[PDB]
């Protein structure tokens, strides 16, 4: 039995996901995120946010449309060009995306036609080809779209980015494993502009930079790699992409696309000036020179990171049981900024003496962070059910808490318990949670 | 001129919003939100996060999907009803037929609903609780609004709390009490915050009793405006859903050996119409020297601090900067060195910044800057290395 469906069969156990519909039958094409993996998400976005926009002055946020002016596509190229082979089994009608046999039936096609990628809908009475929009396949559009307004109110000079978080949508042909590829999906995109010729220089400061951004929240280095994208597979707005790939674990290639990283050099700004008659330059007042920008943009995916950070923190150990024995841990090693939950707090037993102490203190945590309380069942079960979706800390109440006001702090991954006075807990678990 | 021409306008000035698409032609029923109306928006959302999930044992959270199955939409009564069709369409898959139709979410509750019994398994949840939930809805609006208040893609946040039904209507007042407190523990004026019974013609065809949750906006003509609405929507949506899919939504309790349709009372905001409100009602004009002041709560504030260097220089701006960097940590920050102080403390009380440090030459000597408060300006000098437990304490979060 694999890692990958070990990972996902967690998941969808503990609440993490669920498939979308699952009552009207679900698919891999579009998930939910339940209470433990809405507050992993988040906490994701939100280390994306503070390590893109936050932390640094050279970069400002945006949050714009997923429906913008249909215009802005034809711009873009991505009505003639966003497409991909499409032929039909002239035997079962399915489709396929490119002699050949039918996954489904076994038979040996029609022509293939292009099939655009991107999800229509019509806004206003009239159902027609004029009020025909198209959902955004990527968040970048609307970045460019803004880039002279943002030099203007956020007073900002190339080098400089804009960063924004937000759902894409495509027409994806078939599902991916797990939440890897769904039809819906969350962006985290920045466009870095510079001035043109350095963009190869800062091109490579970018690909290290998300790179460690991965590390420094937990991922094993060894679980990733860089690939560079032939000229076939280049985007029609690209013309170098490096992409950071994950170890996954799939059936075959265990390797799959986690970020792309692409030099856009002027393509987008220059486009959007021509066919909206808008200059988007940019004019350095310190040389008298005026220039389009190039562009450097990572494009993260924020569920298709969650995906790897879940699987990289899967891990198996053996730890004291109960008995003088050992078991085989489930453990998920979540860095404590992206755990979803933060701290347990566990009385002893259900006891009503201990439940005044335990269920003050849940309270006074849950002013900082999100907390688990757990009275239900043996003690030592209840900490493999925290260790098993990742929680750092797990905060015992016994009877000894009566007469000294302390309680025991378990840290996950050591096991090593150490007691701790009510009236610093907050402050303990402040400086090893290191957010909230 | 009115207050909400006057805001709006500041708003567009300073990029807390943009049109969609300006270059190409915007309209009012669809915008962008800039580098400080990013920030102004994230913070409202996470305030009601940690008010409603966060900071409550008895609700969790959860986030579905724009798209669901059709047949969703089918079951709540959204196809057949929510017409003045609503809805906007969009089609899945190769086939672009009926086959492929899907619909938009008009509201996010729908995604709540499917997954009660999965979220009571899980989450071993059991009613009074509540699920909630933050994310993009869809609606064909037939007309814009006054600025970003009526546009056809807007974020909700809404939480569904499924109650025993002998208990739904004491918890309806209970939250309608509590989220107008919401508001108002925000810095919203309490005068400017109303509630309102919605007609049995205004009932939606999900709902027993609705309370909306009114602002006064300062529209032309009646000022106010539905900011959150508040339902009892009954047993209506966990019954069509078990009904139509054949699945049991129903809970059991087994300390009674009883079986009984949760009731379900809905708090609904609007988070871009909760930014539009909080905007309209900090905004005041005081001193004589004139002075436009954004009043926020410390914790919805765009820029936590900004950091003013007196002058350029090259003992005066590393510090300045190294300072900025710290603070960034923690915060949203602002550096400017651009022109005279008193000019950048005023462009940054027209945002809304709470706090402003200035380094000055004495700084050099006693390593302490001034921090001046938006709303007394008020100075007092901090040593540098107590200016972020100092600031910590009034911005009230992080
Ligand atoms: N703006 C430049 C750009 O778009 N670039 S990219 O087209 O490569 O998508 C950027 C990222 O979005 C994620 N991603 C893309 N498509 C999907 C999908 N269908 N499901 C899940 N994640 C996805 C994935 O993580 C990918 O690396
Ligand atoms: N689930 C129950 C429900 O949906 N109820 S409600 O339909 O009343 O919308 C809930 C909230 O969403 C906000 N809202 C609604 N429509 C819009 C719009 N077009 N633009 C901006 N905000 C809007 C507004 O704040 C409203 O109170
Ligand atoms: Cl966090
Ligand atoms: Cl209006
Ligand atoms: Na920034
Ligand atoms: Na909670
Ligand atoms: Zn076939």
């Amino acid at each position: 039995a694999s890692i990958i469906d070990t990972v996902a069969n967690l998941a969808k156990r503990r609440g993490f996901v669920y498939q979308s519909g699952e009552i009207y039958g679900g698919t891999r094409s579009a998930w939910d995120y339940g209470p433990l993996g809405v507050e992993l998400k988040e906490n994701i976005k939100r280390q994306w946010w503070k390590s893109m926009v936050t932390a640094r002055e050279d970069v400002v946020g945006i949050d714009t449309s997923i429906i913008l002016p249909r215009e802005v596509w034809v711009a873009s190229g991505h009505v003639d060009v966003f497409h991909d082979p499409l032929v039909e089994c002239l035997n079962c009608h399915r489709r396929y995306r490119a002699e050949v046999v039918c996954p489904d039936c076994g038979t040996k096609w029609t022509e293939p036609r292009e099939f655009n990628m991107m999800l229509k809908t019509y806004l206003g009475p009239i159902e027609s080809d004029e009020g025909l929009h198209y959902l955004r396949p990527e968040t970048a559009q609307g970045i460019f779209t803004n880039f002279a307004n943002v030099v203007t109110t956020a007073r900002k000079k190339p080098p400089f980015g804009i960063a924004q978080t937000g759902k894409s949508f495509r027409n994806e042909i078939t599902p991916g494993n797990f939440i890897f590829r769904t039809r819906e999906f969350e962006q985290m995109e920045m466009e870095f502009f510079v001035e043109p010729s350095t963009a190869k220089e800062w091109h490579q400061y970018w690909i290290d930079t998300r790179l460690q951004w991965y590390v420094d929240l937990g991922i094993d280095r060894d679980n990733l790699r860089l690939y560079e994208h032939p000229p076939e597979k280049l985007s029609h707005y690209a013309e170098r992409t490096v992409d950071i790939e994950y170890k996954y674990g799939f059936a075959g290639d265990p390797w799959g696309e986690l970020e792309g990283i692409a030099n856009r050099t002027d393509f987008d700004l220059s486009t959007h000036s021509k066919h909206s008659g808008v200059d988007l330059s940019y004019y350095d007042q310190a040389t008298d020179t005026r220039y389009v920008p190039y562009v450097i943009e990572p494009a993260a995916g924020l569920t298709r990171s969650l995906m790897a950070f879940l699987i990289d923190a899967y891990s198996e150990d053996e730890a004291p049981n109960a008995k003088g024995g050992v078991d085989k841990r489930t453990v998920l090693r979540f860095d404590p900024r992206l755990a979803p939950v933060k701290v347990a707090v566990l009385p002893l037993s259900r006891h009503a003496d201990l439940s005044p102490k335990a269920r003050d203190l849940a309270a006074e945590l849950r002013q900082h962070w999100n907390v688990e309380f757990d009275d239900a069942g043996a003690i030592g079960r209840r900490y493999r059910r925290q260790d098993e979706v990742g929680t750092p800390y797990c905060v015992t109440v016994d009877f000894d808490s009566l007469e000294d006001n302390a309680v025991t702090v378990r840290e996950r991954d050591s096991m090593a318990q150490e007691r701790i006075s009510i009236d610093q807990v907050t402050d303990y678990l402040a400086v090893r949670l290191k957010g909230c």
